[PDB]
Order: structure tokens, then C-alpha cells, then sequence
């Protein structure tokens, strides 16, 4: 079920999700969204990001998706460019720790997921 579980454990996940936020801290499509965010924030919501696309949605309701995302939206100019660059930028992570590249289109699928997508977008 867990993230843990599926990519094998704690140094795993670890790896993944520090090479993730290493590569959307240096992405200037979408680092500026991060500005005024602290650093534990950044790789946290990364991490949260990261939860998701394995398929654990449970934590992410779409109206906390819609409310967590609005001022990036209305002040930042969030949008679809900007959310496809972070999935593009977590399946490129993936890809570098020898994910299998079957497993990383099932990720690609819940991350570009459309209803999530509408909600994080306020669309
Ligand atoms: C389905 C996609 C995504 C999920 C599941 C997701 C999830 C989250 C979560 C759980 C929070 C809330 C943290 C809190 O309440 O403190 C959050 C905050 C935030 N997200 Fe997202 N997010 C998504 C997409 C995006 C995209 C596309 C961007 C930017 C390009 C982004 C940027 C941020 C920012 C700046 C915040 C506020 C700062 C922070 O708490 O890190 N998110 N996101």
C-alpha cells in the first residue's frame, strides 16, 4: 500500500525523493512557486507529491488540493505548464534510480491524473 512498500523501503524513498527535490529546486519553470517557502516545506511537498503519484491520493482530498494551491494560482500564475513540469521533473527522477520503465508510466498516469489536476489548478 505505502510508498515505503513499493519502492522498498526507507533509503529508497530517501533517494527518491532527495533527487526529487534536488531537481525541482533547480527547475526554473517552477521554482519561484517555492519562494517564499522554507526549505523543510520544499522537501516535504515533494515528498507529498511523490506519495501521490504511488498511488496513495488518500491524504490529497481534492478540496484541500483546491485551497493549499490558490494563491499560487491567483497571485504566482499557476498553471497546467507548471503542474506537467513537476510530474515531468518526478518520472526524470525516477528514471535516473533505475525505476523499471513500466512502473514509471503507471506513476506518469496518477500524476497527470486530470480530476487532481483541476483541483490543484482551482480550474
Ligand atoms: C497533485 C499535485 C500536487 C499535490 C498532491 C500537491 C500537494 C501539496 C500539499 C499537501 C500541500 C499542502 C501543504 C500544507 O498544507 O502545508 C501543497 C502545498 C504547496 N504546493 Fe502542491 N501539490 C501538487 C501540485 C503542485 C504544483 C504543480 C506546484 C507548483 C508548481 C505545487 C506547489 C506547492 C506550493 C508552493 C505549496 C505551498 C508551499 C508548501 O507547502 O510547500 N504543488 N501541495
Amino acid at each position: 500500500s505505502t510508498l515505503y512498500e513499493k519502492l522498498g523501503g526507507t533509503t529508497a524513498v530517501d533517494l527518491a525523493v532527495d533527487k526529487f527535490y534536488e531537481r525541482v529546486l533547480q527547475d526554473d519553470r517552477i521554482k519561484h512557486f517555492f519562494a517564499d517557502v522554507d526549505m523543510a516545506k520544499q522537501r516535504a511537498h515533494q515528498k507529498a507529491f511523490l506519495t501521490y503519484a504511488f498511488g496513495g491520493t488518500d491524504k490529497y482530498d481534492g478540496r484541500y488540493m483546491r485551497e493549499a494551491h490558490k494563491e499560487l494560482v491567483e497571485n504566482h500564475g499557476l498553471n497546467g505548464e507548471h503542474f506537467d513540469a513537476v510530474a515531468e521533473d518526478l518520472l526524470a527522477t525516477l528514471k535516473e534510480m533505475g525505476v523499471p520503465e513500466d512502473l514509471i508510466a503507471e506513476v506518469a498516469a496518477v500524476a497527470g491524473a486530470p480530476a487532481a489536476k483541476r483541483d490543484v489548478l482551482n480550474q
